[PDB]
């Protein structure tokens, strides 16, 4: 159903935008460097990816096409909520993807609200079964409100905070509505491995949720609520000046990814746009991502940056 | 192919603009002067042009129509990359024949200094009988085109073998020169600079259009410094070097704004491409009309010449 | 690539239409019957389908989703050109379901009597369908020779399994139907213009856009094709396909002289999402075809014949 | 719900039209008559109405506003399905409208499919309770199909045919999808008092029905099925050359009513367009209808017709 | 100026169309032939062209680009009014190519037998074409006297080289064809409405805009002109021109009764870019005309006749 909606409905934001359009990249006609010298290699969560890119979390045959491409290109990949795996270890055969992705970095996904019913061990089991290199918890009160699902988000930050110091790197992310600066403050003390701001502008899960319930978005404005990806990057970075940040949420082009990095991001993550190419097969997914990085490179090149790092600051507000 | 695209495709910028629309000219109803007294005469690169205008660089029969008009009106003209001439001296069939007096800036493009030197340059300005030489930088274009993508140490390779017999200038091809780009040139003894900013023709678009018959990465091709921003930024860094505003400065009124923001010369390329295909008379008509309005604009502004235009504009 | 284009490009016809819009169904407010009494059961190619519907030919994991649904609902299914199978040697999910193997006429120039039997064999198909498509092949720039294919079939015809001829969306004219009148075919698929234009799909694959629009709109509108072909082959069972995307349209198709409806492209996306989605699509289509036949006053696909008028 | 949909949804036909636009009225600049001499008086179902107009059937406080206006202007009125009254005689107090409409002609409404569960007496009781001057049965297989209600319309024409010869005049009508010529044939033998073709072009009850189920019309083409009001008039008249016919189904203006009459109708009936003015009160309803007849008169006047009858034939196909 | 207008103004017809859209080509999915066997070779005015195509008359450097392409592909070419040549006295690039000299009827009022021979002479043309255009001349406000021009030609006719009459885009009516039925012409160019409207081109030159739109839409649609003229001159070779801008349209043109297609304005811009560009344009046009004839079931421009129906 949710997969159906993302593929057939108007689930993207209609009024709010990532805000990246409000910034222009500083073009250096005389930055004097060679395109061949711009290196996208970037180490993330204890592994060296060939580009600062992560396939976004998506929730069976799609995962094998996504992963296969992740390996082929050398980029990371966040798995869909393995929440269903801790409930049916028999269903493990379908998230089994290491087979196609031997080396590729794989972030397992679970979602904070679950720490209210799962603990220390269960977690280890999940990262285990999947043979993941890390684990990501996603928070999403607005989505859950509109969906009318577990609507209780009390004391989840501490329940994590305590049982934290885990064997594998851990990161927190939203699902497209964004993480505010105060949200970043609430995480500043936990020893996280990284953060995914996943802001507004791309796919609105409040819309995806309503579309699943009515076959149309009945409360448009309610579903546009969120922190634009651009604002989220700036705000979160502002609070966590050193933790590696992932910009996701409508960062659908290489040029935009460059802007994302310039504003303070370290990694880019794309989800919905890969959903269709994933249905067509790994080759198609690899093609999509390949082209995205091909332009991210050219963008960094025109900016005068030799790598995702030197992009920082190379942008100005329109 | 490139000539085809500029003539048949959507090669102009779609979202980014020159930004000149963000400024209004300060109309002086009582500046108390006569239209007849506004003089466009302006000396550039060691020659006195009748108007602060340069026909933009364009790359065979078109050049003879452009030049012929350049003479007729007394404006300059930048030649297309004569890069092909240093490779096939036979095919040097030259426009001086139609343009005896007219100021002609030869064109070559920086990335070439990686394979050509001191002499070769002199030969080019020579063969053409040009009054100067212009090197153009364009990493973004070359990236999208997928051509020579190496721009390392080109500024110095020029810097050293610089002090040349003829005046030299650096220009972009429509994506613009940033203030830092102007900084990287501040030390070289250049004769002038052409900021050639975004807003007019996007060569990234022209390039993609040549490869797919359509622009596949629109946003990627809109990357650049708007002509208005480039004028302000570059002037800011090189307060005295003569500057050429080009890149979507398609009307006289816009040229006036360009000057007001800190430019000394205006340059137009693509818009002249079609009239050039129709003949010199048509090209002369176009440019004539442009200057006719530039004059009226300077007149309404209260400026007697391209110089007094400086500052006579405000941000909307 | 072709699968990519159908899923991402403007491959549907832009100017020519099926023409079904030119006809209105004769609504009988007092036909006096019960919706429950309208039966879609229809026997085709030696099997009894639960509705006069066939999943259109489409060319790997999609086929298993399409077939699984074909079984679930009791409708037929045409397989993609098994041409690739005779060069590099789904029943598992579809035990009972009627399956028409597909090959394409131009191949009889390089394959014969046996090879055919082998194909229907390997697939465990209930019949075999040859598709003709000169316009597509022209634009594609593929095998462009269609000489003597009708006879090469005509002779080696009388085959162990029922055989049918079809186009790929540009339609079969009345003269085309004449050229087939003598062959002992099991059925025909007019596959007319109005839905997906394979000339467009073909050009889109070559330029990422349709460069010769008008050239790709060439064809016989599905409505015209039904009328024309029926006119020539008054009894051979006919399949209406080519932009017959709704139940209401299917009803019109039948009313004009069709016996079966076939849908292709519209099922391509639901096929990528899985059998449940495909079954949902088709289920809904038949749900409306039934209501349409109901309002028309027809108790079955047959009584629909003639229950329509030109607007 | 149904009342909600007609008031808030796109329940009118989207592609099919009444078809009246395909005819132009024959304007007689020199028909040489006085506007004052065109008389709308027309006797229907044993009563003399002041204009060939009937308020369409609509299904509580609205009925009192509609009726009150019916009296005020001297036009008829068809009541909503009193089907609910034969099931809850206690609910009679709400259809009780004779109090406001002492004289006005009132056609009770019931709907054919009910003769499968009600008989001779029950009918008399309904016309009785309401103190109606006649009874109208409505057929609507397409609506019922889409609604998913009683979908069995077998032998309803005869069940009526036999127990017919009733104490009060009886008429058959559709609900907006129209009656075909064959439909008219199936009625040619029954001794009906009149017929309401109620064709397509105005409100599509298939759309109203789907809108109630999904909050949107999911099968547009399916809901456009029907006989355009113009076609229905011609076709039915063709079969029943003398039975008085009512043209309804998108005949929303006086000028259109004139066209309706010209094509062979005797009475015009309007429903949905009166629904909102009915919610505002009798005065508003009277205003609407008053204005409609004011233009019908002018139209008949320009046509050269002194009354609804002389309108017959005064129109041509564009 | 006129060259400027055609290149920069809205000189095409705005309301009237060629009318070719009113016909659909009869697609023969089973015409059973090979694309390779459709031959465009067609002999015209005493020469064998490789395709039934003629570059339209256009009026200096453009002509060398057009001609050079004419040779390259093997198609004909009509020269601009050489009227200016008989007042102030391209084969070099086009040695073999068929070249129709152009002059225009209204000139026979001031030029005679010899002068004509001189023109065809100087140009080394293979024939001569006179163009009539009262509507253009009216709007232009030029020589507006067209009296007795048909006879002045009629008499001094029987000329050493083949002669043909044409309009300039407003078309030749059936009666116009009647007035020519007696003269021994080599061929006719109906040059109908639907493409470039010279009344518009003319007004655009005078006001920089079309002030009397409806006045400039006056004319016989190319489709009607083909039918009407053919009707009167069942055997004289006919050229369809006037908005016949695509191969598919050319096919329709032929099907309705034309023998040759001629394109003008659409070649004007590629002509400004050079012969290669012009050749590309025409090459692509014939490439589709071939495919169209192929789908129609026609082996050559002749078998196309009648292979079309009215929509
Ligand atoms: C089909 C689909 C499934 C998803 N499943 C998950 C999931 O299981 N867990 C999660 O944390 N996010 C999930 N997401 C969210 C993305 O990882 C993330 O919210 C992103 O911001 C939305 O993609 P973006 O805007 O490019 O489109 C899913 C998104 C899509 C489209
Ligand atoms: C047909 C055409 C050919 C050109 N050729 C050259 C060239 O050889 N070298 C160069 O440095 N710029 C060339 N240019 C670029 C212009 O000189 C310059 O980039 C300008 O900013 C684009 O024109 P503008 O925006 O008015 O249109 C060419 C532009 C056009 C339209
Ligand atoms: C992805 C796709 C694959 C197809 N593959 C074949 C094929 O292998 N053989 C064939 O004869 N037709 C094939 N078709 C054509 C259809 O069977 C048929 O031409 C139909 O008329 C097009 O579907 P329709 O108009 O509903 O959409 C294919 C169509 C689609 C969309
Ligand atoms: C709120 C509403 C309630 C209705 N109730 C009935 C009803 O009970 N019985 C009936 O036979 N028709 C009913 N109708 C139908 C009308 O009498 C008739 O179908 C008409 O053709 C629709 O109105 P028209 O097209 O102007 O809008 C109802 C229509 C509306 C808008
Ligand atoms: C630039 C241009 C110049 C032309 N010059 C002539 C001419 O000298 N004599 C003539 O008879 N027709 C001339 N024509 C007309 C064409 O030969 C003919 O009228 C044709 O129908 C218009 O081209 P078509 O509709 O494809 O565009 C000219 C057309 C154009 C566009």
């Amino acid at each position: 159903k949710h997969l159906e909606a993302c593929l057939e409905g108007e689930v993207a934001y209609q009024k709010t935008t990532t805000g990246l359009e409000g910034f222009r990249l500083r073009y250096q006609a005389l930055a004097g460097l060679a395109l061949s010298e711009v290196d996208l290699t970037t180490p993330f969560l204890g592994k060296t990816l060939k580009a600062p890119f992560l396939i976004g979390a998506m929730t069976e045959r799609i995962n094998l096409a996504l992963a296969e491409a992740a390996e082929a290109l050398g980029v990371g990949m966040m798995l869909g909520s393995g929440r269903i795996l801790l409930e049916r270890p028999e269903a493990l055969r379908s998230f089994r993807v290491r087979k196609v992705a031997p080396k590729a970095l794989l972030i397992a996904n679970l979602g904070l609200a679950q720490l209210r019913r799962y603990g220390r061990d269960d977690l280890l089991r999940l990262v285990e079964m999947l043979e993941a290199d890390a684990l990501a918890f996603h928070v999403n009160p607005l989505q859950e409100a509109v969906q009318r699902g577990d609507t209780d988000f009390r004391g989840l930050v501490e329940r994590l905070a305590e049982l934290l110091p885990l064997p594998f790197p851990v990161m927190v992310k939203e699902v497209g509505h964004g993480l505010s600066r105060e949200a970043a403050l609430a995480l500043r003390d936990l020893p996280l491995a990284a953060v995914d701001v996943a802001g507004a502008g791309g796919t609105s899960w409040a819309r995806v949720e309503e579309w699943v319930r009515f076959g149309e978005v009945r409360h448009p404005e309610l579903c546009e609520i969120g922190i634009p990806t651009a604002r989220a990057i700036l705000e979160v970075r502002e609070v966590l000046p050193h933790l590696p940040l992932v910009a996701s949420g409508g960062v659908y082009t290489g040029t935009d990814g460059a802007k994302a990095l310039a504003l303070g991001a370290d990694l880019l993550a794309v989800a919905r746009p890969l959903l269709r190419p994933a249905l067509e097969g790994a080759e198609r997914v690899a093609a999509w991502i390949g082209d995205y990085l091909e332009e991210l490179r050219t963008a960094l090149f025109a900016i005068g940056a030799r790598n995702p790092k030197e992009a920082r600051g190379r942008v100005e507000r329109v």
